[PDB]
């Protein structure tokens, strides 16, 4: 029953986080089910492939005509107040694109927020087989 809703980009913040206008409110969104290397790591700062993951997410959302967010069936925000969602740029899921490119791993999954888990895991297996980026 997952449905997509429109949103407007405000700012990409990191590989795994984008700020969007949603239902007329600015909101920070964390991409569901993926871990990217970070530029804003609480303890490490800027990890390896972090600038790259960050640039990938940025370009993909900044250059899209349409951004949509899709909540999963469980919790829609985390303990930091970030929305938890799948983000689409012109119909293409940003979460999957990162994983397919070897710029994210599939995260530890917490049910029931696991609807696209298999699909993402499939893309991660492919990126690993192609030895892309993080897997190189």
């Amino acid at each position: 029953k997952l449905h997509k809703e429109p949103a407007t980009l405000i700012k990409a913040i990191d590989g795994d986080t984008v700020k969007l206008m949603y239902k007329g409110q600015p909101m920070t969104f964390r991409l569901l089910l993926v871990d990217t290397p970070e530029t804003k790591h609480p303890k490490k700062g800027v990890e390896k492939y972090g600038p790259e993951a960050s640039a990938f997410t940025k370009k993909m959302v900044e250059n899209a005509k349409k951004i949509e967010v899709e909540f999963d069936k469980g919790q829609r925000s985390d303990k930091y107040g970030r929305g938890l969602a799948y983000i689409y740029a012109d119909g293409k899921m940003v979460n999957e694109a990162l994983v397919r490119q070897g710029l994210a791993k599939v995260a530890y999954v917490y049910k029931p927020n696991n609807t696209h888990e298999q699909h993402l895991r499939k893309s991660e297996a492919q990126a690993k087989k192609e030895k892309l980026n993080i897997w190189s």
